[PDB]
């Protein structure tokens, strides 16, 4: 019949998606995995094992099963999607749907199926991240527009030009939230020679980050370990300066953007100064990124809905198309 | 019986049509095909193609079957009118009628009539576009007076001199649609140094285009890739630069039209004088192309009532004259 | 019985004619055919061809049966008497009348009535122009009296002294109508530098061609083929300089005229003071054609109502003779 069970993973760097088709995001939990370091055991997962990182002994090792699309761990890899097998083992012919991302080898992907066939899956199809992501911000990419995706995830910042349902152009690099923290980190080190975790460093972000000055910010009280005393230490810390920090690490992804559309055909580039850039993703919610992208490429920018769900959000719209191609073909 | 079914065909280099009898235009599109060129199966055809020409990855393969009447792509040929012989497969014995242009040798219309006949046609007939253009322009072409036909199409222009139903002078040149396009193009690159698809292009030649200042001429906005940033970039273009790269490009066909006159028998040149030039196809659509046509030649210049069909409702009105030649004879 | 059948013919430079006992003249078009020069096919006889010289592609072969009564083309003389026996077949012993000009030989005479044996005519007879013209004229030539006949035709002007229904005295040359039309064409080539075909020409001759100035005598446009530009060109011609150029044609009938009457017996140049110069063909409606005769040899000058059919009335009124002819010897 046609009312197969479907389900649609986002394996994300920093969160984990999982969509069942009647029942909506089952599960949605950053990546962190929480295993013991002595037995090899897992411990934790989700938001039990975010709320702990940078706070565990030695004996606690954090674990990310899928660094930008690759299998990091295959203990964890399969740990993680068993648990959520598990939520639909108790609810047998399901639907599964990868959503990968562009810089991930035929010989990777290949991998990501067995592992998810060695836990009990039928039929594993993969699709692009970018059309998924596009699906999700509300663009019809069977149309022959060309729109200007940017997925800025946890460890990759994802470019991609669609037009017609296909990846006309694309672009990717390894700089993204994860690294935007470590700057924050080592920014805060260098400034007030304070010692911060990857928390905190990612909590300022979202706090106080931004591109573009916007009205009333405010300044937020850090706590980490002084360099020189030993002692826990406080600092104040204002928007300004994180804004510069973030104007920097974002230097190497406007050159991207810059080397995306030099090589994007005449015609697609036509529809880009009239469609604009789509910004999906966590880092979409980094405060006016829109005006920062639109005062440097002269592009009406706009940040998608639920950033955060476009991919999830897009293989949910991609359902009915892939029985298409199922029952069909 | 004389109720025997009549299909003819247009098969132009830029746009396709196909008459019925007793249903008029079933079919009417651009000649693109889109093909994947992974494994040479057609995806689109018409308009679907037409709307991603520039707009396409390497994986996708624009074609066009015909160039100049001549088969362009054996596998697409047969591909366009097996889609248009099966809408007349589903509702016996058709007669095939072809129109093609003076440039074709006999070796490549009796590749025209196999590839019908491979498809499934029983009797092919091919006739000359001059006729059928002047047929479906009004001339009444059976009358010993002299007419001048000028066919400008998508990559042929094509000249006559017909008189009592017979070709007395030809001339041709491959200087069309698609030469206007390119020389848009490259006039846009060396005046603003930005690139530009050839969709873009054509819209700007139907839009503003002229061979003579018009009314209230307005001027356009293009969208195209800038040759120094690499970004995309706007520019404003009046109907007057169009007009004149337009005039450089009309220069070998008016030269043609000199050779035709320069061979055409004293007693025709009579008749041109005061019967005229008839300009039909797309490129009748220019505008002021009568009185562009009337400065240089001091000849009455009238533009064929829907130029674009001339060659299709020609062949409407030689159904009954192929069935008397075929009924008789 | 005497009710026999009887037909004959006029198979002029320019014209054919056939009158047929009891119905008239059956057939009365000018002499053009049109055969397709690929397969020597019959194309178009009479008006449909007389419409298209000039107007033909080389495939069309233009030609004439008779050049001034000698066979020119023996596939299209009897392709034409074909053409007038078939409706003459369609409605079995008819009487053929020919009338031949003084300058055809006997053995050419013979191959015309072969002709015309070999398509269906079982009796044949030959008689002189010159009588048949003098009695369509309205000339008693049974009579002792001398009468000067000048019949010009498409290609010959034949002269002749008729007394008692003989001919006294023969002259003939080989200027005629096709003679002015060259000239005129000729003319109007090194005046005004434009090519006319010969149709154009021989309108001229029609419409303002004279011998001597008339009543408010006009200027026509000619439209022709410029040598200079290659274009097609206008020109205003006056009746003045028509008239001129027949005038310097008319110089070798009129010293033929002279040679005529050099050797005409005394007492016929007598009857020719008295009787008069009557001038039938074609030709004869050349404008004051009677007052050009006159003013140069001082003798009475009429012309013959319905000029064109002096010879086929003739005939007509040859039928009782040569029946009693035929009935009696
Ligand atoms: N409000 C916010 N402001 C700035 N950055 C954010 C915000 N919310 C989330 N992020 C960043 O976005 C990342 C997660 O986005 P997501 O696209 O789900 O990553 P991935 O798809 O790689 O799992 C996190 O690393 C986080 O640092
Ligand atoms: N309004 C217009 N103005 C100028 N050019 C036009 C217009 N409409 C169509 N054309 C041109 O005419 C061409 C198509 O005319 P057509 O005679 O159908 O070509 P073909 O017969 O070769 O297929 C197109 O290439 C297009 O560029
Ligand atoms: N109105 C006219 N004025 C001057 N010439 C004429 C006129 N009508 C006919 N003709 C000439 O007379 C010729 C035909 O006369 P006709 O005696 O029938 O010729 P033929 O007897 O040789 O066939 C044509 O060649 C034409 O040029
Ligand atoms: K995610
Ligand atoms: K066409
Ligand atoms: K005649
Ligand atoms: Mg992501
Ligand atoms: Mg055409
Ligand atoms: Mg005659």
């Amino acid at each position: 019949p046609e009312t197969r069970p479907f389900i649609s993973l986002d394996l994300g760097t920093a969160n984990v998606l999982a969509y069942v088709s009647g029942q909506g995001v089952v599960y949605n939990e950053p990546s962190l995995m929480a295993y013991n370091n002595k037995t090899n055991s897992l411990i934790a997962l989700g938001k039990a094992a975010y709320d702990m990182v940078g706070k565990t002994h030695g004996d606690i090792r954090m674990v990310t099963p899928l660094v930008d699309g690759v299998i990091a761990d295959m203990e964890a890899a399969q740990d993680l999607l068993k648990h959520i097998f598990s939520r639909m083992k108790m609810m047998k012919n399901a639907i599964v749907l990868l959503a990968c991302p562009s810089g991930v080898t035929e010989l990777e992907r290949e991998a990501l199926k067995n592992v998810a066939k060695e836990m009990g899956a039928e039929l594993v199809i993969i699709e692009e991240e970018a059309k998924m992501a596009a699906l999700g911000a509300g663009i019809n990419i069977e149309l022959p527009q060309g729109h200007l995706i940017i997925d800025i995830g946890g460890g990759t910042t994802d470019l991609a030009i669609i037009s017609s349902g296909d990846i006309v152009v694309s672009r990717s690099i390894k700089v993204a939230g994860n690294h935007f923290d470590d700057d924050i980190r080592k920014y805060i080190r260098s400034e007030y020679n304070i010692a911060i975790g990857q928390k905190t460093a990612e909590d300022v972000k979202k706090f106080i980050g931004s591109l573009v000055k916007y009205h009333n910010e405010r300044s937020m009280q850090i706590y980490g370990r002084d360099i020189v005393s030993g002692l826990p230490k406080e600092a104040k810390i204002s928007s300004e300066e994180i804004r510069n920090v973030l104007l920097n690490a974002f230097s190497k992804i406007t050159d991207l953007v810059i080397e995306l559309l030099e090589n994007t055909p005449p015609e697609l580039a036509g529809d880009i100064m009239r469609n604009g850039i789509t910004v999906c993703g966590g880092g979409a919610l980094i405060r006016n990124i829109d005006k920062y992208f639109f005062d440097i490429f002269q592009l009406p920018t706009k940040i998608a809905s639920d950033s955060l769900n476009c991919v999830i959000e897009g293989t949910k719209i991609f359902e009915k198309t892939i029985k298409k191609n199922i029952e069909n073909g």
